[PDB]
């Protein structure tokens, strides 16, 4: 299939007019296609080159998070009207031949944070090499797995209404605690905005009101749903004429929650897709957020070891039906378990961000506690991590660990 | 294997000395077994007979929720010491031959509430019949599925310290909003307490400080994890000598979250299990909450239709990394979708509480929005519910709906 | 549901009028049901009590194979006419509460033979205990698995024409080598025939022309398809009015090919089923043999170690597209591999007949060799049997083995 | 990873010195690698360009089957000695970017034949297009599936002894019926032999004794095991120093048996692989034929409709434990079923050769009949093919069919 958007990794994303990093109804289509068209799009990694394949974490700590995410699009679809559904088949996804590695990290609390930032406040990095379908890290010994390759971010352009709501409610929330490190949301920011085929005046009004791509919203966008993977079929709400489908933020793999924030195994690559329409889909099927069907080709792991958490935090304080706090406990429990086998806490945390662990909302009614589970697939280890009568052999030798960078 | 605790459904649970409905370190063992023992335990449904197989919801409206849950146990295991892990193999689980039906319901907001109680505030009920491995409801046409049969509630007796913490933090939370309908937690309550073989003054003492079985806690207890099912192996923390393992609240099936609160498909039944020990297991493996391995025998549904939600509520107000609010959105999206096929909202809500739907914590870092997904297995419908170019057809037409009871 | 055919294991099968052990159009219905009826049938093990739970193989050696199989039925279905399809839902299947064990064996070559009878010519036995969904044998250490519970034999009564063809072609084949040990087929035999409710001369006429139940045929019958298991839906061709569905020969588990001949794990038990009709199904769907849909509840083993064979026998002699010889080599390769871990050959051969191993007709065109594969699920062993750089380790300490009985 | 053997589809395979089409101990290594090396090999389709993407079957009719299969290799592995096992990870496999289509056909009975050549004696062809992970044919409407991408042929060079045995037993078998159309085996043939880098005199001899690659043998070779797919790990017996691993005959998909003979969906492509050794692997693990582990990434089809056959042929003749005849019956039964939905017999036959259907050796003991099953995954049709009460609707219209060529 022909590649309709090409990416040169050594060219600055700002120099590519078919790339953009904010959501706005007025970004012009990077290309137009007919319904039924099938084609490939190439993509920068989300940072657009900021993070390197080496053994230092300073890049993770110093990255300018206002730049993310560099998306390829918007793709225009002829005849697409507001209120349609845009049916997207993800026919395949992969890494570029010249870039067979990816990265996971923990941001510093001072520059982004993450799910377990109170336990791992310093920036770190693991590097992942791709071996066909499989991946592994020089930083995490004894671990090998097939990737669940997915776009972290995909979705259609918002209408004027939608964008106004997003900015209002999100700036409103920053207003309630504007000095929290890390912040509660990210406001529009024109300084580092890439607005596609835009320069001058229209570029500068739109860049000042253009939404950050950081959070998932009603249209889809940055959902980081690992299961929205190569082979899947997704149904997107359409808000503007021609839809304006963009995609980026490709992951070779990811755990549920993407707890590390900085991936997932983040990568540059390509997406091969087919597009079509359901006329008036949104009203016909009562669509608000996207809906999709998962892939018939995914890694078949099923020998899970499953960890539990409840809505009582690390300090012993009682919350109310809080799935977020319950998941944190399940993740911490899994980390504690892994450490008994010789993994550092950073190796374990990176693992939960990268390997295809499951996070279930098992119970959300048994007041006051929600119950959340974290499913660790045991197939990914080249030794048996199941409990036995005699106790764990502390297998993991070496002195290998994830790079760590002191704060600035 | 022999049944070590027998249950007569027509006998009041209070008259059975091997049953109890509060957690307390001093409830004496209902029976003693050797490590390696295999045996069966019979169980009351969680209410102990309050809910009937008929077409009215008044029993659900009027049930005395202080009575739940009637558990079978505690089972003493010889040589079990605090800090051990109790290894339980769930070898099989089923319904009683004389009781081949179960119930799902929504509590009234005035008497219990639930996940979608703002949308369905009146008490309702669906009745499920068991056909070998399979189930269906006269109240929900076109739906048939294999059950994922599991105990909703299982775990070991707390020590004195643990119980004190539970009461302290939970009464503390009630104190912050004591008149809230429904309540934030349930305090100890001696009026409806069944304390097993406890007699005299010690009984009345213990009943006044005995914790409700309603929430999951560090020991396990009422987790309502559907995947802790027949065929699973679970590892419980031991707090007192002999462990004191109790089990109840059997489910023929359940969806992730148990959003309906009143099940799941609640039933009476039996559990066939084997028990063993890992000496000093808790410290060896860094165990706080239980861990387990899921069953090799589960329903193989994989053709999911997957719905999404973010941390923005039904009023449009913006929350911060709130998985609970995101899941509500995903569930409501699923319900809206099913309605287009002719299901009532009540049918849809009941379905999500009963069928083995998956609830994933897909993303919990993309500030401000968490992303939660609800996975509806399409194999359970006897017609195709997948989106087509044509839009849906109302294949659900006709009479039956769930019983509904007006508020007292 | 109600049990329409009851079985007393201590009663001779000949004394039960609702049992039979030959196929004949004139055996009267054991019971009549309406289409849509759901009910249970109890069953003798195929031999009807000949094999015992002990540590000697003499019963296997001496069994009278003319007696097999004692089937429960024929069940009549009101309105069923020749050329219909009888739709049978297998809703559940299990062992009797008073008989929680089963048996596998190798027949002596002198009395039955088997797939590897040139390698294991003496009669042997392994006994299997049922632990809820799971099984294991005191004769084969280190192995545990969830059973794939299925009827080895199920199908409808032949019409007069069909029965005549069966006898003609099968006696014709015996004629080509009548003194062969073991025989090529089994002729009608009135001596040990149980003809249900048939009386007098009519009974006598039928027992002399009644087909042995030993081989699978166009109607179904003794297929020993492990995947025709609890949870399946099967569609049977109907030849006579009322259909006359019979069932027996229940297996707790079996490997593809049932290579040991004497099971499988043979057992007495029960089948819970629902029946219905497709009017004129046979012509509508071009049905000759039965067709079916496998169960949504089966053991999820996927970590196979897969062995190969080609159409060259143990003497090195070249055959032509012979899948039978190819599968023998694949089984023999699997046995040789297992022996390196400390299993006897008999243990391994019993294992392949009992555990849910897969046998695939991988290639049947690459003249002169067919390619057959044997898939051994590695999850059934409590130690890792995968190849490593170091080679195997004799982990099966020994002492215990299958009973063996010298020839008479 | 780097491509160590490159292929120009427009260059004659005879002009590529790193390709060969006969098995012989003396073909020199096309390249040498160290143990632990990972690399790519590109491949011709098995015919090397003979079959074209068009709507006529004459190329299939006229192809010179003495030329097949053009393999890439032999790959030398430093330190590999006879009696070792060569561990091969298949890390990924795909189609070439310039060649995103493949072909299935039936050979004429006069030039190759096939499993159902008595029913389809004239040469035919279906063409398949690749859409990322998925495939479909302009010749078979209503069918879409994810490919189970595998090498049909892979293995190591035989030693002198092995080669002598192969020729002796195979020429011996041709001797028993030398004029048979099609032949029972294919003898060595120097006319169309490509012997890699072998030269002049030494080569003219090797080409006269070099075995055809057509059948699977002890070393592996052309097994056409669909499940030996991308993601798999295979363990090959080593016969000569450096091993000499070759590979070709790549399939995008195939059904069990490869009944159509001419594929499978045959294609040109590439294989990304890693190699390593088990020193003395063959004796350590009692290896005769290869063994392998299937892939964690395969198409997840589960909703099978399963067809049966027994050892009684199309003429009604009775065979003895003949799996080959039983499989033919099961395949013919499946074809008859599909025709009721509007497919031609040719469409159905091509489908069974290409789609990932399963063929099980379900029973091989119930004298006189073997029982074989054919498993059609129903997910591959864009309409429901399951039996219902009112019968099949003839969905397949149009007038498209496979090209057919009259005999030469
Ligand atoms: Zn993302
Ligand atoms: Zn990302
Ligand atoms: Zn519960
Ligand atoms: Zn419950
Ligand atoms: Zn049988
Ligand atoms: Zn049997
Ligand atoms: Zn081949
Ligand atoms: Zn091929």
């Amino acid at each position: 299939a022909e590649t309709l958007i090409k990416v040169d990794l050594n060219q600055s994303p700002y120099d590519n007019p078919q790339v953009h990093n904010r959501w706005h109804p007025d970004i012009p289509m990077a290309v137009w296609v007919e319904p039924g068209a099938e084609f490939k799009l190439e993509t920068y990694d989300w940072t657009g080159g900021a993070i390197k394949n080496d053994d230092s974490a300073e890049d993770v700590r110093d990255v300018d998070l206002s730049t993310v995410h560099f998306l390829s699009g918007p793709v225009g679809v002829k005849g697409a009207e507001p209120g349609d559904l845009l049916v997207v088949d993800l026919l395949d996804i992969g890494a570029r031949d010249d870039s067979l590695w990816g990265f996971n990290g923990f941001f510093s609390k001072q520059n982004g944070g993450g799910f377990l930032d109170e336990h791992f406040p310093l920036a770190q990095k693991s590097i992942w090499d791709f071996h066909g379908m499989f991946t592994k890290s020089r930083h995490i010994p004894g671990v090998n797995f097939a990737g669940l390759i997915h776009p972290g971010l995909i979705g259609c352009l918002p209408d004027p209404k939608m964008l106004a709501s997003w900015n209002e409610r999100e700036t409103g929330l920053i207003a309630t605690d504007p000095d929290r490190i890390p912040g509660l949301a990210n406001p529009p920011n024109a300084t580092t905005a890439h607005m596609g085929q835009m320069q001058g005046e229209a570029r500068d009004k739109a860049a000042a009101e253009g939404a950050r791509t950081v959070p998932p919203r009603e249209h889809g966008g940055n959902c980081d749903i690992k299961d929205l993977s190569r082979g899947s079929r997704v149904f997107f709400p359409v808000y503007v004429d021609g839809a304006g489908l963009s995609v980026g933020d490709l992951h070779f793999s990811q755990g549920d929650g993407e707890i590390t924030f900085c991936g997932a195994i983040e990568m540059a690559g390509w997406v091969h897709m087919k597009v079509s329409l359901i006329k008036g889909g949104m009203a016909k099927y009562g669509i608000k957020n996207p809906i999709f069907k998962p892939s018939p080709m995914t890694p078949n792991y099923k020998d899970y070891l499953i960890f539990e958490g409840i809505s009582v935090d690390e300090k012993g304080k009682q919350h109310y039906l809080d799935v977020t706090v319950a998941y944190r406990q399940a993740c911490l429990n899994a980390i504690e378990y892994l450490k008994k086998f010789g993994y550092s806490g950073a190796q374990a945390y990176s693992l939960l961000g990268t390997a295809p662990v499951q996070g279930h909302i098992s119970g959300v009614v048994d007041v006051p506690n929600a119950c959340a589970t974290l499913w660790l697939p045991t197939e990914i280890f080249d030794f048996d991590i199941n409990p036995t009568a005699e106790g764990p052999q502390k297998i993991i030798t070496g002195g290998v660990d994830l790079p760590i960078a002191q704060d600035k």
